[PDB]
């Protein structure tokens, strides 16, 4: 994402 992440499933 940008410093992080999200793209996930749960
Ligand atoms: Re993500």
């Amino acid at each position: 994402c940008e410093h992080x992440r999200w793209c996930k499933p749960v």
